[PDB]
């Protein structure tokens, strides 16, 4: 169980004005700091966040939040399910802002909502460092679906921060899982609706990759391959036929030759992304999501599980014989590696 602490600058605030929060669980044991972004889809207009008001309030609000959460996965303290982390310091940070982690705008007179995900996460590593972060010797910076492109769009800020505020030996990191997604064209007839959100929002995209794409074209930083190699902080990247991906491309899985090919070219040109990212994990599944679920240690690349291509990377940032960080399925066809999930 982590436990809940909200907010105590309340202007700090999830989309209908309520505190922001995280559940902490403390070890004292450890200087590692282990700080994870929840997912859950996005609403780009006035219209269709009423609608995510009505039936997905708990990603709006935090007025109905539980005051404890169970870790799981990367997120539990028992070495038998986290062989990588499990003696870390812990923290869930609820996903209250509908914004992909990277708005910045009050609500007003002007605004129904408010957009403040890259804010929440500034206010919550403010917060922790009186509660211990102090003390660090690593901050990682994880995050699934939504939460995945959140750490991609935050983690240089988070490291920023720290060292604005005097403490440049706090090593800052990055765990992307099922964020890094293609613009690519459908197969039966996704970029709209993130330029439209992008003003709703006020959203915030790094500054590198700002300074390429310029004014206007700020979307270009949401998607992996774009904004990654403008990165200066260590990020890992887990996701190549994502769920969420094959959504918005309108595939419903006898398919014929036309979908086959479409299917197959999707694995390649992910795979081709990923030729040049050092540290990441890629399984030929048809999957959403991995690192806080129970069962994240059963998927293995080459005979490497996602545990220990996480621990090998540690020991590359203290080629190694025996324990690699660039694990990418070859295979063209979804669960054509033998432990995918079922
Ligand atoms: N909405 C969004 C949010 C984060 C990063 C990209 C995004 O573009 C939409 C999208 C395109 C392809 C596959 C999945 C989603
Ligand atoms: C509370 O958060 C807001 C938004 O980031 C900021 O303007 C203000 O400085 C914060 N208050 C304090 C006391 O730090």
């Amino acid at each position: 169980d982590l436990r809940l602490h909200l907010l105590l600058n309340t202007s700090v605030t999830c989309n209908d004005g309520s505190p922001a929060g995280y559940y902490l669980k403390e070890s004292r044991g450890s200087r590692r700091w282990l700080l994870f972004l929840e997912g859950g889809w996005y609403c780009f207009n006035r219209e269709n966040c009423d609608s995510r008001y009505d039936t997905m309030r708990r990603l709006m609000s935090s007025r109905d939040w539980p005051r404890t959460r169970t870790g799981t996965g990367i997120l539990s303290s028992q070495p038998e399910e986290n062989p990588y982390w499990w003696n870390a310091n812990m923290v869930f940070i609820p996903y209250c802002s509908s914004d992909v982690w990277s708005g910045a705008s009050s609500k007003s007179e002007k605004n129904e909502y408010a957009f403040m995900g890259a804010l929440i996460i500034q206010e919550v590593v403010r917060e922790l460092l009186g509660r211990g972060l102090s003390g660090a010797k690593v901050l990682l910076l994880a995050g699934s679906s939504a939460g995945g492109t959140g750490v991609l769009l935050n983690v240089d800020r988070v490291a920023e921060q720290l060292e604005k505020l005097g403490y440049p030996a706090i090593q800052v990191r990055g765990l992307a899982d099922s964020g890094w997604f293609l613009d690519n064209k459908q197969y039966r007839h996704p970029t709209e609706a993130i330029r439209r959100g992008i003003r709703y929002w006020n959203g915030v995209v790094p500054e590198r990759c700002r300074r390429q794409f310029q004014e206007g074209e700020e979307w270009n930083c949401f998607f992996g391959y774009k904004v990654y190699p403008t990165l200066r902080s260590p990020v890992f990247v887990v996701q190549l036929f994502d769920e969420a991906q094959l959504t918005v491309d309108n595939v419903h899985l006898p398919v014929q030759e036309g979908l086959r090919l479409y299917i197959q070219n999707l694995g390649r040109e992910l795979r081709h992304t990923l030729k040049d990212v050092p540290a990441s994990f890629a399984p030929a599944c048809l999957s959403h999501e991995i690192i806080i679920r129970s069962h994240w240690t059963d998927v293995q690349v080459k005979g490497t599980s996602l545990p220990r291509a996480l621990h090998c990377w540690d020991r590359s940032l203290h080629p190694l014989k025996g324990c690699p960080v660039h694990l990418v399925d070859s295979c063209p066809w979804p669960h054509c590696n033998p432990s995918c999930p079922t």
